[PDB]
C-alpha cells in the first residue's frame, strides 16, 4: 500500500517499504509531480510533461483540487474560474478541453484520477509490481463531498482507497507524533506552492481530533515568486527603460530565475540572476538579498500569523498550550517564515526534519502501512 499527497500544485507518493518510507521519484528523478493534465492533438499529459508545455493553456489543466466535491454554484468555484485558462461548465463543474481534435469534458475527479494514476504508476516502476491500496491525503477542510470525489478519484485511477486521512494528521503521522501516552496539541503549518494552511489537532491515546483550521487558500510560494517577478520588471523598466512584461518568453525565463533565485535565498542571505539576452537582446546580470526579498514580500510574510492566531482563537488554546509546531510545504523552507512562526511561539523548536514538501506523503505512507 502506497501513501499520496494529491496537493493543489504538487503531488508525492511514498510508500513503506523495509522499516522506512521511501518518497519515490518520478521518471524525471523528481520526487513531486505537477498536478498537471494536459491535453493535446495526440495525447495526454501528466505531471511533469503536462506542466512545462502549459503553449496550451486553454488545455492544460490544473487546479482540480479546487474544484473537486464543490457544485458549480460554489463562490469559490465562481471566483476561481475567473484565473483559469481552461473552460468550466455545470454538469457540478467539470473541466473542458480538446483532445485529439475533440471537444471533451471531465468531472475534477476524473482530471485527479489521472494525476492519481501517475502517482500510482511512479510506484509501480519503483516497487517492481502492481500496487492498488493507498492512503490519500486531503486539507482537514475539506467536507464530505470534497472527500468522496477525492476517494471517488482513487478508485477510478484503479485504488482501493483505505482512507481518506487530512494532510495535517498525515504530516502528524509522519513525525510520529501520535504514537507518544497522554494528550497532545498539535499546530500543522502548511505553507505549499499555492495554498497555506493552519491546522490545531489535538492527539489522544492516538486519536486524532481537528481543533481549528484556517489560512489562506490563495497564499503560496507562488504568490513570492510573483513578488520576484514584478521588482525585477521594474527593475528592468528602471534601468533598461523597458518593459520585458508584453513579451511571453522573457516573463517565463525571469519567472523560473526567480524561482531558482528565492531558492538560493532560503540557504544563502544573497542570489545572482543571470539571464542571457532577456529581451531586446539585453542581457540581465542583478542580485538580490534575502532582505530585499523579505522586504518585497512584507505583507504576505504578515499573512501567515493571522491564520495562526486564528486558529489558536477557534481551539480556545494559548500559544503555550501547543506541544508541537510542524512544518509542511515547500516555503516554509524561507528562514523568514520559520523566524515569525518561532517567533510567535517563544523560541519553540520547529517539527521539520523531514522535507516539508514530502511530510504529507511521508504521513500517508505510514498510515498505509498501519492499515495493512
Ligand atoms: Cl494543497
Amino acid at each position: 500500500a502506497i501513501g499520496i499527497d494529491l496537493g493543489t500544485t504538487y503531488s508525492c507518493v511514498g510508500v513503506f517499504q523495509h522499516g522506512k518510507v521511501e518518497i519515490i521519484a518520478n521518471d524525471q528523478g523528481n520526487r513531486t509531480t505537477p498536478s498537471y493534465v494536459a491535453f493535446t492533438d495526440t495525447e495526454r499529459l501528466i505531471g511533469d510533461a503536462a506542466k512545462n508545455q502549459v503553449l496550451n493553456p486553454q488545455n492544460t489543466v490544473f487546479d482540480a483540487k479546487r474544484l473537486i466535491g464543490r457544485k458549480f454554484g460554489d463562490p469559490v468555484v465562481q471566483s476561481d474560474m475567473k484565473h483559469w485558462p481552461f473552460q468550466v461548465i455545470n454538469d457540478k463543474p467539470k473541466v473542458q478541453v480538446s483532445y485529439k481534435g475533440e471537444t471533451k469534458a471531465f468531472y475534477p475527479e476524473e482530471i485527479s484520477s489521472m494525476v492519481l494514476t501517475k502517482m500510482k504508476e511512479i510506484a509501480e516502476a519503483y516497487l517492481g509490481y502492481p500496487v492498488t491500496n493507498a492512503v490519500i491525503t486531503v486539507p482537514a477542510y475539506f467536507n464530505d463531498s470534497q472527500r468522496q470525489a477525492t476517494k471517488d478519484a482513487g478508485v477510478i485511477a484503479g485504488l482501493n482507497v483505505l482512507r481518506i486521512i487530512n494532510e495535517p494528521t498525515a504530516a502528524a503521522i509522519a513525525y510520529g507524533l501520535d504514537r507518544t501516552k497522554g494528550e497532545r496539541n498539535v499546530l500543522i503549518f502548511d505553507l505549499g506552492g499555492g495554498t497555506f494552511d493552519v491546522s490545531i489537532l489535538t492527539i489522544d491515546d492516538g486519536i486524532f481530533e481537528v481543533k481549528a483550521t484556517a489560512g489562506d487558500t490563495h497564499l503560496g510560494g507562488e504568490d513570492f515568486d510573483n513578488r520576484l517577478v514584478n521588482h525585477f520588471v521594474e527593475e528592468f523598466k528602471r534601468k533598461h527603460k523597458k518593459d520585458i512584461s508584453q513579451n511571453k518568453r522573457a516573463v517565463r525565463r525571469l519567472r523560473t530565475a526567480c524561482q531558482r533565485a528565492k531558492k538560493t535565498l532560503s540557504s544563502s542571505t544573497q542570489a545572482s540572476l543571470e539571464i542571457d539576452s532577456l529581451f531586446e537582446g539585453i542581457d540581465f546580470y542583478t542580485s538580490i538579498t534575502r532582505a530585499r526579498f523579505e522586504e518585497l514580500c512584507s505583507d504576505l510574510f504578515r499573512s501567515t500569523l493571522e491564520p495562526v492566531e486564528k486558529a489558536l482563537r477557534d481551539a480556545k488554546l494559548d500559544k503555550a498550550q501547543i506541544h508541537d509546531l510542524v512544518l509542511v510545504g515547500g516555503s516554509t523552507r524561507i528562514p523568514k517564515v520559520q523566524k515569525l512562526l518561532q517567533d510567535f511561539f517563544n523560541g519553540r523548536d520547529l517539527n521539520k526534519s523531514i522535507n516539508p514538501d514530502e511530510a504529507v506523503a511521508y504521513g500517508a505512507a505510514v498510515q498505509a502501512a498501519i492499515l495493512m
